[PDB]
């Protein structure tokens, strides 16, 4: 079974020293990561820092979620992410997304024994 930590991973990590593709790296990273399976996730955003580096911002600044939980971890560093948002043309099961390369400091929700990323909250 996938835990918490396994899903954001999945959905989140893409430890690159920039992010890289064949086509459109959104369409086939959400393909990949198995994000269009149930529907087209409509937002979702890849961090290309080490797996360490992003593990660490759960000791970093503590911040409210935007759901209201008051779990979440502002990364003190920029990190280098990818956004992406389903275009309005997408349609399941053929999602299509526009790519949007940033350089920005990530929101995470941190849970579990030990403490570690578990979802995508923000960028700022």
């Amino acid at each position: 079974k996938e835990t918490a930590a396994a899903k954001f991973e999945r959905q989140h990590m893409d430890s690159s020293t920039s992010a890289a593709s064949s086509s459109n790296y959104c369409n086939q990273m959400m393909k990949s990561r198995n994000l269009t399976k149930d529907r087209c996730k409509p937002v979702n955003t890849f961090v290309h820092e080490s797996l360490a580096d992003v593990q660490a911002v759960c000791s970093q600044k503590n911040v409210a979620c935007k759901n209201g939980q008051t779990n979440c971890y502002q990364s003190y560093s920029t990190m280098s992410i990818t956004d992406c948002r389903e275009t309005g043309s997408s349609k399941y099961p053929n999602c299509a997304y526009k790519t949007t390369q940033a350089n920005k400091h990530i929101i995470v929700a941190c849970e579990g024994n030990p403490y570690v990323p578990v979802h995508f909250d923000a960028s700022v």
